[PDB]
This record gives C-alpha cells, sequence and structure tokens, in this order.
C-alpha cells in the first residue's frame, strides 16, 4: 500500500495511480517573481464562523479534524471560486526537521509544515461526486514556520496522545479553525490535485503568502505521532508529505501585487 517511505513513497505512486504523472497535479513550487497578479481576482470570503468540528483521526497518513458538512456551515467562497464550498476536514504535513515538510515550495523554499482546508464545491453534492471534477475542490494551503506558538493550534496539539497510531479517533468538538490564520489573506492559486493517492485532479489550490508561526514544542508532537497501527512496529509520522511536481501547461495566479 502507498505510503512515504523508501518502498512505497512519492516516486513509486505512479505505479497503481498513472495520474501521478498527470497534467494538473500538486504540490507545485510557487515562483514569485513569475507568478501574475490577477486584478479579476474578488477577495478570498473565508466564513467559519459556524464551523461544527466533530471528531480527528489518525489515518495513517496524516491527522484529520473533522467537520460537519451536511450544511452550509463552514464554507469558503469568492476569489477564484465559483459557488460555495464546504469545509469538510482539515490535516497537515510536515517533516523531520524544521528545514522540510511543506508540499508546496515558494522559489524552492520548503517551509517545515504545511495546514491544509480541504472543502468540496456544493454543486456535486458529496464529496465523493466532487473528486470525480476539475472544479470539486478547493484547498486553501497555509505555511507553518517554527518561532512562536500558535495558541489556536494547541488543543489539537495536546488530543494528539489520544490518536498515536493508524485508526484511532477522538472526540473533537468546539474546535474553531480560525485560530489557524494567518493575519492576511493575500493567496496564489492555480488548478492542481490532491497530493495524495487517488491524486485526482479535482482541486484549485489556494495557497497563502503569510505562513503561521507554530513552535518547536508543538512541531515536535506532531513528530511523535505513529504511521503504524496500535501493536505494530513503532514507524514516526514524519515527512508525510509530496515533494513538488511539474508545473507543465499552468500558471499560477497572485492576489496581490
Ligand atoms: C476522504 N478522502 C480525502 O479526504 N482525500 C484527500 C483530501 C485532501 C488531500 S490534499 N493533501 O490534497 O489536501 C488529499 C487527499
Ligand atoms: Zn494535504
Amino acid at each position: 500500500h502507498w505510503g512515504y517511505g523508501k518502498h512505497n513513497g512519492p516516486e513509486h505512486w505512479h505505479k497503481d495511480f498513472p495520474i501521478a504523472k498527470g497534467e494538473r497535479q500538486s504540490p507545485v513550487d510557487i515562483d514569485t517573481h513569475t507568478a501574475k497578479y490577477d486584478p479579476s481576482l474578488k477577495p478570498l470570503s473565508v466564513s467559519y464562523d459556524q464551523a461544527t468540528s466533530l471528531r480527528i483521526l489518525n489515518n495513517g497518513h496524516a491527522f484529520n479534524v473533522e467537520f460537519d458538512d451536511s450544511q452550509d456551515k463552514a464554507v469558503l467562497k469568492g476569489g477564484p471560486l465559483d459557488g460555495t464550498y464546504r469545509l469538510i476536514q482539515f490535516h497537515f504535513h510536515w517533516g523531520s526537521l524544521d528545514g522540510q515538510g511543506s508540499e508546496h515550495t515558494v522559489d524552492k523554499k520548503k517551509y517545515a509544515a504545511e495546514l491544509h482546508l480541504v472543502h468540496w464545491n456544493t454543486k456535486y453534492g458529496d464529496f465523493g461526486k466532487a473528486v470525480q471534477q476539475p472544479d470539486g475542490l478547493a484547498v486553501l494551503g497555509i505555511f507553518l514556520k517554527v518561532g512562536s506558538a500558535k495558541p489556536g493550534l494547541q488543543k489539537v496539539v495536546d488530543v494528539l496522545d489520544s490518536i498515536k497510531t493508524k485508526g484511532k479517533s477522538a472526540d473533537f468538538t468546539n474546535f474553531d479553525p480560525r485560530g489557524l490564520l494567518p493575519e492576511s489573506l493575500d493567496y496564489w492559486t492555480y488548478p492542481g490535485s490532491l497530493t495524495t493517492p487517488p491524486l485526482l485532479e479535482c482541486v484549485t489550490w489556494i495557497v497563502l503568502k503569510e505562513p503561521i508561526s507554530v513552535s518547536s514544542e508543538q512541531v515536535l508532537k506532531f513528530r511523535k505521532l505513529n504511521f503504524n497501527g496500535e501493536g505494530e512496529p513503532e514507524e514516526l509520522m514524519v515527512d508525510n508529505w509530496r515533494p513538488a511536481q511539474p508545473l507543465k501547461n499552468r500558471q499560477i495566479k497572485a492576489s496581490f501585487k
């Protein structure tokens, strides 16, 4: 089964998921000098005040904080998007060392981690249908650098002990994802894919320019998670990131000058 090891990592994925070598794969390097300001891009609208978090799950690849997406409670609109995209889950990708971990890079710079807030287009009715469409998902990507702690992350950090291993979940209600955002909503955007198998080319990527800061202690706790299930040999959940893929026939647009 696919993963992030030497024998099942990103360089192997194409054998089971041939779209890995497709025309709009993610992540990518964001060359800041080549991205073009697009004045026709509208401000992002992040409407999370009514978000209902439910649960946190270690799925063997990352941990997902899941939300109630049966109504328009936490939605992303505007920017490059047509229509309304409902928040279903967020998760992170991170490194074994502070110098790597992000999936997108910025002028080849790797951040310590990257947060993905995953949303699906309500015109397709459910998430499983949305991933089959070229405009099915909108993923809001936020870089993490190590410095000061992010207070709004701590409730996530402190539950990780209870979901150490693959398949474990815990109740995770009343978590406010607004506490994970940076100050500015300036962003880059481009058409891409899921960054894990099945690698479907269904994502409008919206990557914020401003990183959030998290503390060394916070990221160290991410690195205590396990890829393995309970009672299996311990393999630390680290370096669960796909490297940058060829941009091919795509333009990255900037919301800002
Ligand atoms: C239930 N399946 C599911 O959520 N798959 C999924 C979602 C998002 C991403 S990412 N890394 O591109 O944001 C990858 C896989
Ligand atoms: Zn992701």
